[PDB]
């Protein structure tokens, strides 16, 4: 017996969590397996660890007449809050007051959170992944290649074109071979944020193609005559080879493959597991110096840096109807935010990837040293994992080198992220068109994006048709219902 224990008799409970396209619920996790032994509550995973759509696995289970006991994974909220005012998921207001002290004292200090996650009639149907943080994602470029072919930071749009364009063409890895891709990036929709260098938007927040306020009035970024056009200059670096002719294929180790093979010369990711490069082939590649760069001055005459942390994100666990212990559920679900349970769901298990040193967790050389960026190493054994769990900035701290600091503030000093979305508050009836409309148009402006982007279509003249279609996909009733909701609120 432990004092955490939250049942004196063993629970096992089905769990259906595919997330971030690759990877399922795993029983044999150090941390689930530490968890489960301070709690008394073990989890098993249900979901098909072959998939590579978390989405369609949601959708194929949701549909499949079975419900697990538990649900979770990444993008998941807006699903968690349609099926709960369905009666898939059930609220967890009240069992949150009764049974979970630590959650019922965050949602207190955390109003933000709270209303972030709450549903238009009110209910709680999922506790959400709670990222901690500022800044998020910054512009990364070769330093030695810049060096070598003598060429200054580029400060504006044209002067990037150029120093990509020589990054293409110069042969700055020197073999001899034009082998070199001048901009990489594991994450395919950040292709998309180089609208931004044309002074268009691709996303209101963290979460990708999310919606953004200008002057009072809610516009979608793929929607905008904006876009259109920031999009064929995007198409045009496509074309001319500047942007990596795999950006939405290459993915997860992207950074790997191109900056371990010395032919990657930029990207646009997070600080400290970019930066962490830098150590990592500091033999392999001598004098590999990819640092932190300020945007460059954009067809707008401004520096964007359009990402931030996004507390909450959009990813959690939610607990279903056919749960037959939603008070065990919900106290297992407290647990990890409690002191223990939180550096669990953050540092992995103590004596392994760290140990508590003066009453602080500290990661251990193993860890800091290793090939891996540590929130990589973390996914492995079940940490950093998109549950309903508050991040601790500290587990961060602690592998993120002088050149990712430095990079960091001077994001935070010469403040170039934009004010993020926070979104608005829909009606019931509002959020019905939202969840009928939104999730296929996202999928269609994803797919046209793709499109523009690699040649296939051109953006000019297929326009009218993609707008046409947009208005008989819903995308304007969403719209509607959007500002609607906005001027309401504000
Ligand atoms: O890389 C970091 O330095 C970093 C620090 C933070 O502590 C945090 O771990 C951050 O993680 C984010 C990063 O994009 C990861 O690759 C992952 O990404 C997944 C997420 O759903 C995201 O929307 C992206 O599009 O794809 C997912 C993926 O795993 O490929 O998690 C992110 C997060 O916000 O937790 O990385
Ligand atoms: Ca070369």
């Amino acid at each position: 017996r432990e004092a955490t224990w939250v049942t004196e008799k063993p629970l096992t409970l089905k769990i259906h969590m595919h997330f971030r396209d690759k990877w399922v619920w795993d029983e044999n996790w150090p941390v689930a397996r530490e968890v489960a032994r301070l709690t008394n509550v073990k989890l098993v995973g249900v979901a098909n660890r072959a998939a590579t759509n978390s989405q369609e696995q949601f959708n194929l289970m949701m549909a499949s007449g079975q419900l697990p006991d538990i649900v979770g994974g990444d993008n998941l909220k807006d699903k968690f809050i349609r099926y709960g005012m369905e009666g898939a998921f059930i609220p967890l207001n009240k069992l949150i007051d009764q049974n979970a002290p630590n959650l019922k004292a965050f949602f207190k200090t955390h109003p933000e959170v709270q209303r972030a996650i709450t549903a238009p009639d009110g209910n709680i149907y999922y506790l959400p992944y709670v990222p901690d943080g500022l800044v998020s994602r910054g512009y990364f470029i070769r330093q030695d290649w810049l060096d070598k072919l003598h060429l200054k930071t580029p400060q504006t749009v044209d002067e990037l074109y150029t120093v990509l364009k020589a990054f293409k063409e110069k042969d700055p890895n020197g073999n001899g071979k034009a082998d070199e891709i001048p901009f990489i990036n594991r994450d395919p929709e950040e292709v998309f944020r180089l609208v931004n260098f044309w002074g268009a938007r691709s996303t209101g927040s963290n979460t990708w193609m999310d919606f953004y306020v200008e002057n009072g009035k809610i516009k979608h970024p793929f929607a905008e005559v904006a876009f259109k056009d920031g999009i064929k200059h995007v198409a045009q670096w496509y074309k001319e080879g500047l942007i990596d002719p795999e950006i939405f294929t290459r993915k997860a180790r992207s950074r790997e493959q191109t900056f371990g093979n010395n032919i990657g010369g930029m990207t646009h990711d997070w600080f400290a597991s970019t930066a962490l490069f830098n150590d990592a082939l500091s033999k392999n590649i001598p004098g590999f110096k990819l640092v932190p760069m300020a945007p460059p001055i954009n067809s707008k005459g401004q520096r964007w840096e359009e990402d931030a942390r996004q507390i909450p994100r959009p990813d959690g666990w939610a607990i279903t109807a056919t749960n037959k212990n939603p008070v065990e559920t919900i106290k297992l679900f407290d647990f990890y935010f409690g002191p223990k349970g939180r550096e669990l769901s953050n540092f992995g298990v103590p004596g392994l990837t760290y140990d508590i040193k003066n009453g602080k967790p500290v990661y251990k050389d193993t860890v800091l040293k290793a090939a891996q960026p540590v929130n990589n190493q973390m996914y492995d054994i079940g940490a950093q994992i998109p549950i309903g769990f508050w991040q601790d900035y500290e587990y961060e701290r602690q592998w993120t080198n002088d050149v990712a600091l430095q990079g960091i503030d001077m994001y935070i000093k010469n403040k170039y992220v934009l004010p993020q979305f926070t979104g608005v508050n829909l009606t019931v009836e509002e959020r019905e068109i939202y969840d009928k409309y939104w999730p296929d148009v996202k999928t269609y402006m994803f797919e046209m994006g793709q499109s523009w982007v690699m040649g296939t279509k051109d953006p000019e003249k297929t326009w009218n048709d993609y707008q046409q279609q947009l208005k008989n996909r819903g995308f304007y009733q969403v719209m509607i219902v959007m500002q609607k909701a906005y001027d309401r609120q504000y």
